[PDB]
Order: C-alpha cells, then structure tokens, then sequence
C-alpha cells in the first residue's frame, strides 16, 4: 500500500519522480507523499535507447525532463553536463544533442530517482476492490506481488499499430518499427538486401536510413499512403509549437467541435521529421547516386493492397489510390512504420470499466488535467499521463519538455488528493 | 503579322524571349522564328519589384531564368555576376540571393532581350478571324494599334481574388497585396496604427513584417483560415520538389482521378513560406516582446464573418469555424493576402470561345505542354505559360526555374507550328 | 566596515553577488559575510546595453552569469525565461540570444542582487591604514563618504587607449568606441557624411554598422594594422575554446617563459569578431553594390602616420607599413575602435604601491585565483576580477560565464579570509 | 613537336585544356595552337580522389574549373549537373557539393578534354637546345620518347616536406598524408591501434578524421607546433578572401618589401580548414567521450625532438616550445600532416639554370603571369601553373577557381607566343 502507484519508468514516469524528488529535497509537502513505480522492462541502456527511437530530439537544451517546469531542479540537463565536464564542449556544437546523448541523460536522471522503481515487474492485472458498492481502491497485480492504492498514474503508453493484413506475418522478416533494432541484430552479419519500408514518419525515415546505412547493395522501397518523405512537416508538433496551448483550445471545445477539428486535423495530416534526419537520408541518396547507385524507391499515394509469404521474401501488390494502377514488389523484408493506436480504454483498466465515464466514443473521458472521470467511485483516481488525438487533439509525444509540464500538473493534482 | 505573340513581359515572357535569343545567337533555326511581345505595364524597376512580391527566392542559384534549359546562355545568373564584378562575393554570403538582387538580375535580362517588346501596351481584346467557316487567325487589338498570328502565348497570369464581402471596400485603407507596396507609400510620413491582415501565405507574411518592421508602434491582427504562420509548410512548393514529376504524374491520371487528387490536395492545405521569411517575422516579434511590446496577434481557425467601414476605421466580425464563438475587432486598415483567382477561360480569350474546347468545368483544357485544345480551327494555336491546379495540379507560382523549363517546351512547340 | 568592497557593479561585480546570494539562499557560511559594492554610474538601461558593446554574444545560452558555476541558483537565464514567459518561443528562435536580450537579462539579475549595491558612487581614492608599520586595513574614499576593509575586489577594469597623436583631439568628432552611442546621438537627426573608422575588432565592425545603417549616403575608410575584417578570426577567444585551460597553461610558465609566449601570442594576433556580425555588415555591403553605391573602403596594412582638425574635417594621412607608400584622406569624422589600456597598476592602487609585489613590469603581480601578491601587510587582500595578457595571458573580455567561474574562486577565497 | 608541352594533367592542366578546347569550339584563333599534356600518373578515379585531399571544397558551386573565366564552358558544373540529371536535387542538398562530387566532375571534364593526354608518361629530364649560343628549344624527355617546344607549362607542383629526421624513417608505418589512403589500405583488414599524427592544417585533420572513424579502439595523438585544431583559421585562404587581389598586392612591393611581408605572413601563421571538417571530427570526439572512450590527445606548442624506431612501434619525444618541458610517447604508427615544399628552383628545370633569371633566393623569378624570367633566350618561354609563398605571397591551393583564372592568363600569353 502506497498513496499512488505510477505504471511506467520510461521519460514520462522518470519526470513524475523528478517532481517528487525536487520538492522532497527542497522540504516541500509534496516530497512526502509515498509513491511507487512499476516498470515491465529492465533497467539497461539498451531499453531507454529503444524508448527515444522515432522521436525528433532537435529541439533546444532547456526542453529536458525538468527545466520547463524547475529549472533549479538537480537533473537539469545543464547539471548533467556539469557533472561529465562537458557544459563548454557542448555549447561549441553548433547543433542539437544526439539521441545518443539524451539517453545517456535520462539514465543519468533515472539512477538518481528509482529508488522507489521496480523493475522486471510488469502489471497483468488492475482488479478492482467495492465495499459499500462504491469502487474504493484498486489492486495492481504483478508477477512478484501485488499493490493497493486509491491513486493510480499511467505512464505505460500504447500499443504498436498493425493492421489485418499483417498480423499473420509479424516475425523475424515482417516487424513494426518499435522492434527495428532486435530484428535486425537478428540477422547478424548479414541482412537481406530488398526492403519495403511502409509509413511516411520519423520511425520509417530513421529506418530507411539505417538499412542503406549497414549495406550498400540493400534496395528500400518506401510507399507512403499521401506524397512522400520530401513533402513532411520538418519538426514534429511539439517542436513546431507550444503544444499545451493547442491542447488547452481542443479542451475549450464541446465533443462535437473536436470531432470537427479531429476530422480536418486528420485530412491536414501534420506528421513531422526531424529536419537533420531528412536532411541525413537525402544527402546519403544522392552521395550514392553519384556512382550511379540509385537504392531509395519511392510509391506516394499507395496502400498495400495484397501481400503473401512465399519461399522466395514476399511479394507486395501496391495500389495507387488515385489512378487505381496496381504493381508488385518482390522484397526480402518488410518494416511496418505504421505508429501506434490509441486506445479507448487502456487494456489494464479493462475491470475497472464500470467505474469509468464514457466519452463520445465508449473510451476514457479525460479532463485537462490528464485525470479520468469516474463515476459512482468513493475517493479513486486514475490520470492517464499522455497525449491522444482523441482526448488532447495531439498524437502522443515522447517529448521530454511535454513530460515534465504534465509531471507538475499531476503531482500537485496528486497532493491533493491526500488530504 | 509576326509568326507569334506573346502577351506579357514578365518573367515568363523574358524567359521565352530567351530561348529564342539562345538560338538566334547560336545560329540555330528556332531564332528566325519572329515573334513580338506585348507588356501592359512600362518598363521600370519597380514594377519588376512589384512582380516578385510573395515568392520564395529561398532556392539554389542555378535555377534561373535559362540555366536549367541550357546552363551555356548568355543570360545565367553566373553571367550576370560575372558581369556586375561579384561572383566572388556572392559566393562568400553563405545564404540564397536576395529578391532585390534577382530583380536586378531580371531587368539585367530584360534589357538584353527586350527587342521586340512594346511596352505601355496593353491587350484590351483578342478577336477571332473566321474565313471558311474555321477559325484561321486572331486579331489582338491594343491602344497603340492591332496584331496578327495563328500562334498565341498567354504569359499575363491572373487576377487577385477579392471575396464579394470586399468588393466594393476596396480603397486607400483596404487593399490586396498585389499593390501592397503602392497603397502603402499613399500614406507618405504617417502609417494608420491598427491593421488587419488576411491570409496564411507568403504574401500575408511579408505584408506583416513589413507593417511591424516601419513603425513600432503599429500593431496587427493575423487572421487564418486554419492554423497560423508557425504551422505553415517552410519553402512553397517548387522548392520542395520537382515540380515538372508532380505536374507529370497529374496529366497521367483521367479527369476523375484529378478531380479525386484535387480534393485531397486541397485539403492537405500546402501553403508555404520561405523559411528566412518566417524567421524574420519570428525574430523581430520576439525581440518586440523583450521590451514589452506584444505587437502581433493570431487569430487560427477564422473567418471574417462581416465587416462596416465606419468613420473610426473597419469594425470586423471574426468567427472561428469550429466554436463558433464570435469577436470583433477595430482597425484602421486592412490587408487582403488572399492570393489570386485561377480562370476557367481567361477575359482575353472570351471572344475565342466557340473554338475552344472544354475541360469538366467548361474553362481551358491545356495539355502537358501547355498547349490549349481547340475545335474547328485550322493551323490556330494557343499555349497559357503558367501553372494551374485545375489544369496541372499546382498553383502557379513565380519560379524561375518552372519558366526556363516551359519555355523550352514552349519555343519548340512554335517551331514545329511553322513548317 | 564591511569584510569585503567590491568596486563596480557591472557584470563581473553582479556576478560575484549572485555567488554569494546563492548561499544565503542555501543557507551556506559564505552568505554571512558582507560586502558592498560602488559603481560609479547610474542604475539605468543605458549604462547595462553601453557595457555589452563590443561583446561577442554568440555563445551558448548556459554561458550564463551564474550557470557554468551553479546551474540551480535562481538567476539562470532558464529562470529569466520562464520567469518572462518566453522558454518556448526563445528555442524556436534557432539563433543565440540577441544582446538586447542578455541586456534585459542582465538587469533582470541586477535588480534582484543589488541589496548592498551604491550606485552613482565613484571610488576617487583608496588610502592605506598602517598601523604597527605593517598595512592593516585600506579606506576607500567616494564623494559620498569612506569605507574600510582589510578585502578588496576590483571589478571596474581598465580604461580606452588613446594613442598620443589623438589626445588633443577627443571630442564630439573623433572619438573612442566607448561612446560611440552617446556621441552618435549628440549629431541629433543628421550624421556626417565622411567617416573613418580605425580599428580590425567586433568594436569597429559594429561600428561601421552602425553608421552605413543609419544613413545610406554615409561612407566609411575602414583602416587595419593588419589585414581586414575578412581575414580576421571567427568568434571571440572565450568562444573558441575554454579559456581556464589556457589560463592554467600562462601560470604553469615561468616569467621568461611568459614573455616568449606573449611575443608569440601577440605576433599571431588573435582578434576576433561573433560570425553573425561579420555576415551583417559583408551582407549590406553587399546589397548595397547592387545599386551601384560602394560605401566602405578598406586599407590593409596601414597606420595613420599625421592628422589634423581643419575647418573642413579631418586630413587623415595613411602609410601602408610594408610598401611605405602613403595617401591622404578628407574625413568628417574619426572612430577609434583601437581597444582598451592594460594597467600595470590600476590608477585606484596608485597609493597601496608600497605594499604591492612587483611583476616583471612593475606592475601587479596576480596569482591563478586573480588575487594581487603584497609584501609587508598583515591580512590585507587584494582581487582584481579580470583578464589580462600581462597576467593570464589572455585580453579582458566581457564573458559571462568566465565571469561566473571567477566569481566563485574570488567568492571562496573571500570565506577563507574571515577566519 | 607542338606549339607548346604542358606537364601534369592534374586540375590545374585540365582547366588549361578547357581554355583551349572553349576557344576551339566557339572558332577563337586561341583553339588552332597545337598543346600536349604529359601526366605521370594513370587515368583513374583513385588518382584524381588522391589530389583532392586536404582541399576546402567548402565554396560556392561557381567555383569550378571554368566558370569564373568563362560560365557558357561546356564544362561548367552546372552542365555536369544537367548531363547527370541532378541539377534540382543538387539544390536541395542545402550544404557544398562533396569532395566525392568534385572529383567525380574533375573526370568528367577530364573525360571531354583528354584528347591531347599522354598519360603514364612521367617527365625524367628536360633538357636544353642552344643553336647560336641562345637557348632556342627545350627537349621534354619521358620513357616513351621525347618532345620539343620552345614554350613550357610546369603543372605538377612541388614535393611533400619530409624533416630530415624522419627520411629513413619513411615506411608502411611512418608516411606523409599525400600517401594516407594508400598506405591505410596496405594495413588491410586491422590498423594499429596507437598513432600520431603531426600537424595542423585539413590534410592532418582528414587523417585524424579518418583514423578514429575507421576503428572505435584507435587512440590518436594529435601534435601542434603552435595552437592545436580549435584555433585554425575556418576555411582555407582562398575561400576566406579574392586571392588574385592579394597576389596583385604582393607584385606590387618590391623584392625588400615582400621579405618583410612574408615574415609577418609567416608569424600570422594563416592555416585553415573547412569548417564542416573541423565540425565532423569535434562532433565524433564529442559522441566519443559520452560513452568514456577519450581518444585524442592534443599537444600544442609543440615539436618532435626525438623519434626512433624499436621493436613495439615509436618512441617519440615531444618538447613544448616554452616551458622546455618534454615527455615521450610510444606509437605503433605516424603520419606526417607536413605539407610541401616549396622549391626554389623545380628539379625538372634544373638543367636550364643557365638561361633562368635569379630571384632574391637563386630560385625561379616568376611575373604576376606566371611566366619564369629568363636570360640570353631566343623566342623560350616557361610558366609556372601555380602560387607560392615566395613568388605570389600565397600558399598552393588545389583551388579550382583560382586554376580557371590562371588558365586564362596562361593560355592568352601562349596565343601571344606563337605570331
């Protein structure tokens, strides 16, 4: 039993524990609040490297874990670079930290704030816990035990997008984009040289370039379902504009507005690639093409609308979706850069939907403040600690500025609720 | 009689001029073709000025008027450095030449190509010349006299759309951004001190900064169909892409597919802004706000839903499209950066009409090469120098490199129209 | 009587109080000891923006008067941004901080540090106190009264160097760098035609700004000891590399070892200009020879060798040093960007000599931790909070982060010495 | 025999070529003179990649073999943009085109203008044909026979500076950087792990670039005589400034004059290096260093006192300049980042000394033309296709834009020479 339980040690819970700690060492009331987290993954450099992969990392300095909510906390960004030596080193750069270096930064942060985090435990279950037929805490069941508390945090996610179609195939050949690494050090010293690299976003791009990277014989053929790579948005949302300002319009709307700006926010179809990456993948296409490699192979406008595993890769039917002309690929391997879906209701609150209010579309009603609205519930909270397009009218974020704004926002939310 | 006209001496036209000089010069048989031009407006710097408003100039300087046609001209930018002493302190600017160097570079062209140019000359009417029954010829008619020719080049372009509501406001005080530069020298030693200014483009954005940056007490309201300038797309269109591959893919789809990517392409909403434009207005409003001054002010996602020109300037409604709420606003000038209207059938062709085919919406049917399509005319040709969504599935734009490469296309379809 | 004075509240002298309101604020030992400080000059904008003149700012935004020291002390310029709102938009910007922005910042600490801080208070004198024959305490004497210390931080400087042949001529006409603001404003609303500017440094480059942006008729002779503005060094030495190593590297040399390495160093010639500012001005030119005007003249190599004040200006005799060969120059003005005099012994020191070590020269002899060797005092300390070539092997510089670096090796040595 | 014998086919022998080949195919009378060119080295993609090392290509795309002396050349770049359909994409890039660019462009030109290139054919000797006690021919001497002219064009350069200490030395495991590719690739598939590398300039920084990017364990000792890389100057001379303007100056002091200006030039010490080079190896150091590996080692003002060869590699010793201090260091491989010599008189004229006129040092007298002075000849002219110190103020550059203007010069005095 704690006052709250977090799901999740990746940015998003490491921020939330940041909040706690700053105000612990600064003898404020908040720091004595006992909370606990529970992380699925090992705590490895390897992991939270997977957890920055797809995410548009230029942006400026201060949009780290703590700073655009505390900028005298001690895991500034800024205290990172002081304590390696490295504060004048890094000014003389002249461009953004690496995604090297921002994990390396967040396992900085995260071994100063876990003492509260276990790891290799993840939850299975959420079961409720009624007493005088009001819902009055909930029991959070993992592998190596199980937790109460009347204050839960989400800061687990979501779950890679696949549709239909590929379900049947997801293997060592065919893999989402959030398994691109593990997948490919699979292959070993070797990888296949044919590639169709589905999705027009940072994930796809970054992949693209990694494969004609490793291998220059390795042909990638990049289908996007609008224009291609050359026609997106340079920066992501959150780097382009201060997305809580966004986030506070979609909320002064009522459910029928949003759904109007949802549906003209889609068909604008903003999706965004860091400009360094794009930049990285066009130079390298044409340095090749130079000695008359030409690797890249675009198809814009195109779905795939059949694919089959035969004894020779696969083989892709595309189909252009304005002039319904058709083509087959033969490749080696498929990545899917498809994203990921949001849900309605998270799969670990599925026991809990009783107590949960319905939103337009049978979902989580989440307010401003990223909290759950429950009903016939005595003293029970529940905030989900992300972006959706559903509740916030933004796609979810791994930015770290984003994190720690929402990290304030809920531990405040959290003290009060115990007292 | 000339073999062809030309209407129009701007940039399109002079690119023209110029690949007939390139073959008259290298002796070849395109140069003896004789062919004359017809400019309404005088011969002036400020006029060529007037013509490179709201155009990105943010592109490479190879794509000039000639040199993506044939990089040996006479009339390359290289050429022209060379002849002005800069090459070498061109190169050592480390950013993209400037509009006011272009136009230079323009007049430069001009006044090497200009021989067969009447200016002051505008195109009042074109009548048709029938003689078996088919159209044979056409009369152009101007103020200074009356010109024939079975070949015919439109290279006007189009005219600004002004939205009903506005038409008859139209005056010092309200004005489009086509005679942005004109209205504003009407109000000598003294700017009105509140404006308006409409739209999301180029245009709008060059009409703002120009606003803020020549009086610092001036402030303006930025009204925006959909989100502001921090979400537009950085460079237009041409500078992104090829935009002859675009225009390629467009012809290749039949008229019920293009209308099906016109749909799409017009929801996508691509509307770009040279990226140091951009950072200009960013930059100065910010250092505005240093001191206090928050001078600019964003209205996404609106409407003029009415306007009354009173004694104490403009009182004008805004409605944002997805609220609905409402607001007013007083000011003292307005702006009208709404771009220009394309034509289904240009005025000057309005007498040519029975000759002329039709496309799904009665206006122009213009091939690849710029062609017009007609019926029962004998030897007639008519091509329209410009780009268009209906016709080519972009909006016409002022690049350079687009007119070096049509014009081409262009001199050689007249060639091959005189034997 | 307090344990310390710090002459000057510029910032250098600003940064050493935020060292110790740091740790007043944590409650740490330093925050007890009191000090004062005395700036001659007036608490005003003015004054702040006139002492960042000449200043390389292209740095990094850490770089920072308390940062590089602490980066949690409450006047970081992470805390003025979010105290002023502008976080957000300051990493859109893409560009370093403007000087009017560290300007505002810079006031923006002062305001909150300057407690103990007399303006309008210049020191005239400082007289000794001897006591057992030995020199015990010093008083220092203003127009508004005395105080008494046995501590004492000089953080005022140095002054302009005037070359002989000007002295008699320093006037609203020829004039130092130092005033360029105020002198340029005495001219009202129109500035001479005809200027010389002397001088290869960032002072004289903003200069000759300055005045070709001002008046587009005005043409500036711009003459070099060396080659011009195009062959000197991008960025300032502190932002190049960090200057600490280099300042260890000076004191690990004995003294005639020191001498070898200051012939070479000043042989070398570093001086270096921020990059942007150097664009600014190469650019302008630039446009500016688009019209035709060319406006600034260079002469490389060269010393003025005789002038003189005629009733039409100034006649400016120059002699290129290597070909000996000379010309005149008729000029309406002259700008002195020829830098600022090292002291041997600060004037203020003139009658502590007695007491004061002496270096190779005469003059002061500083150690590592920039405190002055006495001879024949009892526990009397002396700083000078500053660089020099003489003592550290480097040009003072207005670095904000040296200066916080500095401020806390003066700050700790300042403890030891009151107990 | 022919009109006249150019020896190297190198840029600079390319870009003389193309003088000629432009005038032969636009008719000028300058096309009619009879030219041969001796190469040593063979026709391949590897030698022409080999001469470009070292090179800032950091410059404006203008800046190629022929342009600046005449843009309509068909072997412009961008001509070859356009022949290799990469003109648009090119543009797009926003960065200077690659050294792996500009050498495929070197061969592509080379390609077109061969025709008179006997290449595998080294100069031995040259040899002098005196008829009336005047010298009246030159014999060229090769091992596939001889060739005679009484007009010569030296285009081969000068030799690598090798201290005397190192000569014996010379070897697969100690080498000058004119044989870094080469002598890497002889290590086949493992390097060794410790090296040195000396010197300050882009060949060593390419070297030391190279070297840790090939192998994660490589450590690099990086040694200076004076300050190390982040003190060079960014870009080399002739992309800093208009050299032919310096070169003007340079001619015009007499011989006195110049010594005195080369020995300020020579403690100016003027050695500069690519920006996006110096950025590439402070980046991968930077990366490096997050992770604990620290893998360069700078040693500035610096000499080796000391080398010798054991059985476990080098042992160096290294002597600061000022301190006198020394330490020794044990390397398994060297590479001499040294440059090249500069001669005073060419080994290849070194039998025609008798008829060549004598400069302040024995060497070569050489006019702002290029042409060698000589003494008791009859209608023999000799050019000298490059800079130097001591004729022209300058360093050699392998800058392409300089070998267009000279070209220009020297192919004019050759029409001049044969009437």
């Amino acid at each position: 039993h704690s006052d709250a339980i977090c799901i999740g040690f990746g940015p998003a819970g490491i921020a939330l524990a940041c909040a706690f700690e700053d105000a612990r060492e600064a003898s404020q009331p908040l720091g004595d609040l006992s909370i606990g987290y529970l992380e699925a993954a090992p705590d490895t450099q390897w992991h939270r490297e997977l957890l920055l992969a797809g995410t548009d990392i230029n942006h400026h300095v201060f949009r780290d874990l703590v700073t655009p909510r505390n900028p005298r906390s001690r895991f500034s960004f800024a205290m990172y670079l002081k304590d390696q030596g490295r504060m004048f080193d890094f000014g003389l750069l002249g461009r953004p930290a690496s995604r090297h270096e921002w994990s390396d930064y967040l396992g900085w942060v995260s071994r100063q704030v876990d003492g509260h985090t276990r790891f290799d435990t993840p939850v299975t279950e959420i079961d409720p816990v009624i007493r005088n037929g009001r819902l009055q805490e909930v029991r959070v069941r993992t592998p190596q035990g199980s937790f109460a508390t009347r204050n839960l945090v989400l800061s687990s996610g979501s779950a890679p997008r696949i549709p239909q179609a590929f379900e049947a195939l997801l293997g060592p050949t065919l893999f989402h984009t959030s398994r691109f690494l593990t997948r490919l050090q699979a292959f070993g010293k070797q990888l296949p040289k044919r590639w169709l690299v589905l999705g027009s976003g940072q994930s796809a791009s970054e992949s693209v370039l990694e494969l004609v990277s490793r291998d220059p014989a390795i042909e990638v053929h990049s289908v996007h379902r609008c224009a291609g790579f050359k026609l997106t948005q340079l920066g992501q949302f959150p780097n382009r504009v201060f997305a809580p300002d966004h986030v506070d319009y979609f909320h002064s709307l009522n459910p029928a507005a949003r759904q109007r700006f949802l549906d003209w926010s889609r068909s604008t179809n903003y999706a965004g690639i860091d400009p360094d990456e794009r930049q990285k993948l066009f130079s390298l296409i044409y340095e090749d093409s130079i000695a008359g490699r030409t690797r890249l192979h675009t198809y814009a406008y195109s779905v795939i609308s059949a694919i089959e595993h035969t004894a020779d890769g696969y083989r892709v039917e595309l189909t252009d979706t304005f002039s319904q002309r058709t083509r087959v690929l033969e490749v080696d391997a498929v990545v899917l850069g498809t994203g990921y879906q949001q849900y309605l209701i998270p799969p670990l609150l599925s026991g809990l939907q009783p107590w949960l209010a319905a939103d337009v579309d049978g979902g989580l009603l989440i307010d401003r403040d990223y909290r759950v609205a429950t009903q016939g519930a005595c003293d029970v909270n529940i905030w989900v600690n992300g972006l959706s397009e559903r509740s916030h009218g933004i796609s979810d974020s791994q930015s770290f500025s984003l994190m720690a704004l929402r990290a304030g926002r809920i531990a405040s939310a959290l003290e009060r609720a115990v007292e």
